[PDB]
């Protein structure tokens, strides 16, 4: 008993997908720079703000991947940053919002990308990777198994995507070489391959063209269960209302939403977008979620 109807519930949309499907096969929405939603100062906004609603809102609109950027403080906690900007959000804060969401919707999983976003503060006693793994990761809410992670094992857990070096604890997707401002393909673990389009800081026209190109490769490779396709629709700021990430997102999100509607693909990858909201139609995350219809 599973139906495409259940894909319309953005809060439980992973429920009808068979537990045996690998997460990499599933088309999943994500948020880029997920924790920038408390910024108010206007200069901070045009340069660094990428979301306007809190974590629970993002999850309730179907996002399951979260781009968590951390900094180690002098009291040995990890807080959220966007470049050099403090975000007034802590790492525990996000995990607790994830915990609450997973308790309310135990059919779902949360994929958390963690990256070290800025140099450690001098007063800290340990390294970023060690602090994160000893004080946050050993928590049982994080799934500790590896391989080509299946949804069934991830339900009710947080699945870590390591974008930091130094890991000593198994679990999640291993760190891998992530060249700056490129589209690239490498290995995740033995037997799993990954393709990432992260051309931030590129002309608008090259950005849209790279989103579509990499989605095309996902589309035409829909039944390769081992290959991760990660597609950042976000674009870095130019410093003004004419090129902030808000301006760009107000055009790219519906542009890419139409592209999916138009192509009715069986797979579109892990689409990480700025400003998930209800302002621009068609809704990108909605079209990404519906692209899983063929899995039911
Ligand atoms: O400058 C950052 C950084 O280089 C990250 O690696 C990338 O993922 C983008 O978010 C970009 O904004």
């Amino acid at each position: 008993t599973s139906s495409v109807n259940e894909l319309e519930n953005w809060s439980k949309w992973m429920q009808p997908i068979p537990d045996s499907i690998p997460l990499a096969r599933i088309s999943i929405p994500g948020t880029h720079d997920s924790g920038t939603f408390k910024l108010q100062n206007p200069i901070k906004q045009v340069w660094g703000m990428t979301q306007e609603y809190d974590f629970r809102y993002q999850m309730d609109h179907g996002a399951r991947i979260f781009d968590i950027r951390g900094r180690l403080t002098d009291d040995n906690t990890i807080v959220l940053h966007a470049g050099p900007l403090y975000l007034y959000v802590t790492l525990h804060e996000f995990i607790n919002e994830a915990k609450q969401f997973l308790k309310d919707n135990p059919s779902e999983t949360i994929i958390m990308s963690l990256k070290k976003e800025y140099e450690d503060m001098k007063g800290a006693e340990d390294s970023f990777s060690s602090t994160f793994e000893k004080k946050y990761f050993v928590d049982p809410i994080f799934l500790k198994t590896e391989g080509n992670i299946k949804l069934g094992d991830a339900r009710g857990k947080i699945v870590l995507l390591k974008r930091y070096s130094g890991s000593n604890e198994p679990g999640g997707y291993n760190n891998f070489y992530w060249p700056d401002n490129e589209t690239f393909t490498t290995t995740v673990n033995q037997n799993a391959n990954v393709t990432v389009q992260d051309k931030y800081k590129v002309s608008y026209d090259e950005k849209v063209k790279s989103i579509k190109d990499t989605m095309d490769e996902t589309m035409n490779n829909s039944e390769d269960l081992n290959h991760l396709y990660i597609n950042f629709t976000s674009l870095s700021s130019g410093g003004t209302a004419w090129n902030s990430p808000y301006y760009y997102a107000s055009y790219i999100n519906p542009e890419i939403a139409n592209y999916i509607k138009q192509k009715n693909p069986a797979r579109v990858g892990w689409v990480i977008q700025d400003y998930i909201n209800e302002k621009w139609s068609p809704l990108l995350y909605q079209e990404v979620i519906r692209a899983n219809k063929s899995l039911i």
